[PDB]
């Protein structure tokens, strides 16, 4: 819901347009999902689109990957409708001498819904030319690429200032920098956030970044506590776990949203969390979050089984070590996962008459034998292949390992 | 010169954007020259531009190469000025379901000067979607990509029909196909030219070897239909922009040549041009326009044995040491004339600057009848000694003996 003073912003990140392009079963999952996002922006009639990073899965995208993206952008963001937003901030900052203006302030190209985006870890600039994929879409006039970080050492963060009606919005951008280093430049107070002064209080402050939320390494993440308190809300990028619901941080005073990716780039429970995007509507200094679930997302089910401690395997396996029987018991489990995988899809698409894809099934297993009670793990490729035509991950169904090193 | 019934067309080919991108001296020659082309189209106020192919030197252009092309296209081909051309042909035949219309018949993108291009050998399609670099420029709305050849075996060639005022023009296009194969499909009459009526000016653009080293690797002019009026040759880099007439066939043939030198041979040494092609009724007018941003290049061929200047010393006397100074004097006279050409050509106008370091090439076959052998010096070393005087620092001279 929105009026002339409410700004409808659509949030999404880590689309990774290019993931599993060469996979026969799951090739189009990458771009077809992204195109759904762009159609919603036109459908929900948002005022803009904000992307968090990792738009491409590859640093140097394929021609097909770049095509599908270009195709979706032109169809959904070009039109006759006028943009109700005003560009107050300095264009010269983060807009080069090629086309110093914003794309929708361009005379020869009519942009109905402007798109802003930062570069992620995969999207990041590279090569002797030092350009990223977003610069190409920007010189195409399709996208607006802000939050450039030229010097990792010395960092100045200047805002993009936009206003709709009586509502003023300060937009902060900071693309991906290697987690281990960006951890230290913050500590040394090397980063300075630039502020408008005249209407400084009224500004709703919004920031989007692309770092590890929490790290496996002790230095490879970015702690929330290091960000300024004046900020109102933060969009977390590099994380693929859909936590679109805004938690409030006590010490800092702002809320944090973690949209997660658009498709599963890894078969872990974090990627199993149902993926959404949010219709973020900003009014005055208050925001309204309307989360919207994705339909084109491939069904994904994952479970964890410790064969030794399992309720079913305890008897047959310690005594006998009968490999062929290990299958049948495991066969029954995988078939119950596929069963629920199809039901979720069935239920979710009961709603509308738009009309199913072969689901994703993952099992992770450790087996322990104290005294030659060894479970026999079949050859990884062989077990997975037997479900050819029932799952999308024909080769990658199950993982086997032991936790003693 | 042109009125409402004269169609000004800018003709260019083999821009090879991406050539020597990684060369410290000559990295920018690739795109800055192509930008000159585009600015001319806006400057000369042509009605359209026609590219012969090989726009990119690489099949997968780097991000910088694609950016500089996209930049030149947006700046010169988008504007408020209307296009005086009308699209009569079927949009469906050459435009996909993505954007079935021509780029300047697009509602949300204002195109001032439309670009038509075929794909060359380097520019050719590859990969999953069978897409090339032109498909991206087309979906960006910057280029119209026509003359796709889906089947090399069976070839149907349908024309793009365009009309300005009382002047009607049928635009035929054929993308580059392998020279050895396309030679045989033509022989089997596998290719059919579709036809529209009026006295249409028929125009064809292709991207093949004019003459070949192999006996099967070229395309003879004598195989194409006779109704056509003019032909643009798009794979040959030698600049023969002057339209020769073919007696048997009855049409004229133009060979614009490349935009920069992809090879250091006398063919690429020929001063490079583009042509302001003015079509009125069934008559064409050609105004060739020389390129200023092209690097000075000088090449010569020296056969040491037969060379009159030195004879006795090099045969029977001690070699290696003295030979340098003799060759040194010659290469400096080439650098001398290279700089002069540039000076004379740029004297004309106040470009207000300094001139680029020229390209110098020497080729040497050295024969020795009877142990009279000249003593040659290591390729890298001799070339490197002109660091700062030439652009080609590590490859100035070619030494060889003919017989194998
Ligand atoms: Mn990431
Ligand atoms: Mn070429
Ligand atoms: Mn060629």
């Amino acid at each position: 819901t929105a009026g002339p003073d409410t700004i409808r912003i659509l949030v999404s990140t880590d689309n990774h347009v290019g993931y599993e392009e060469r996979d026969p079963i799951r090739k189009d999952d990458s771009w077809r999902t992204f195109d759904e996002i762009m159609q919603l922006a036109r459908t929900k009639d948002v005022d803009m689109v904000l992307l968090g990073g990792d738009l491409f899965h590859d640093n140097k995208p394929s021609r097909k990957a770049m095509y599908q993206v270009m195709r979706s952008l032109r169809k959904n963001c070009l039109g006759m409708k006028p943009c109700e937003l005003e560009f107050l901030s300095d264009p010269a900052e983060v807009f080069e001498g090629a086309f110093p203006h914003v794309n929708y302030y361009d005379p020869d190209i009519n942009v109905s819904i402007p798109v802003f985006s930062i570069h992620g870890n995969h999207d990041d600039p590279s090569g002797d030319g030092h350009l990223c994929s977003l610069d190409l879409l920007q010189v195409a006039g399709l996208v607006n690429y802000f939050g450039r970080v030229p010097e990792a050492d010395n960092i100045h963060v200047k805002p993009i200032l936009l206003q709709k009606g009586k509502t003023k919005l300060a937009l902060y951008g900071m693309s991906n920098v290697r987690d281990e280093r960006i951890h230290r430049t913050f500590r040394d107070n090397k980063v300075r956030f630039y502020r408008p002064s005249q209407q400084t209080g009224d500004w709703f402050n919004l920031l989007t970044l692309h770092q590890n939320h929490y790290a496996h390494t002790p230095t490879g993440y970015l702690s929330e506590n290091m960000l300024p308190d004046f900020l109102d809300l933060v969009i977390w990028g590099h994380e693929h776990e859909c936590l679109i619901d805004p938690k409030k941080n006590p010490e800092t005073g702002f809320h944090v949203m973690q949209p997660g990716s658009s498709i599963a780039t890894s078969l872990v429970p974090g990627e199993a969390v149902p993926k959404h995007i949010a219709i973020l509507s900003i009014t005055g200094k208050s925001f309204e979050v309307e989360k919207i679930p994705l339909r084109t997302v491939r069904p994904f089910v994952i479970r964890e089984i410790t064969l030794a401690t399992d309720k079913r395997f305890k008897g047959l396996e310690k005594k006998q070590d009968n490999r062929q029987e290990v299958t049948k018991r495991l066969m029954q489990i995988v078939e119950e996962m596929i069963a629920e995988a199809n039901e979720m899809w069935r239920s979710l698409h009961e709603d509308s008459q738009d009309d199913q894809p072969l689901p994703l099934i993952r099992l992770k297993v450790e087996y322990s034998s104290p005294e030659g009670t060894k479970f026999e793990v079949e050859n990884p490729q062989r077990f997975s292949n037997r479900f050819a035509g029932k799952v999308a991950n024909q080769n990658d169904v199950v993982h086997f390992y032991r936790k003693k090193t």
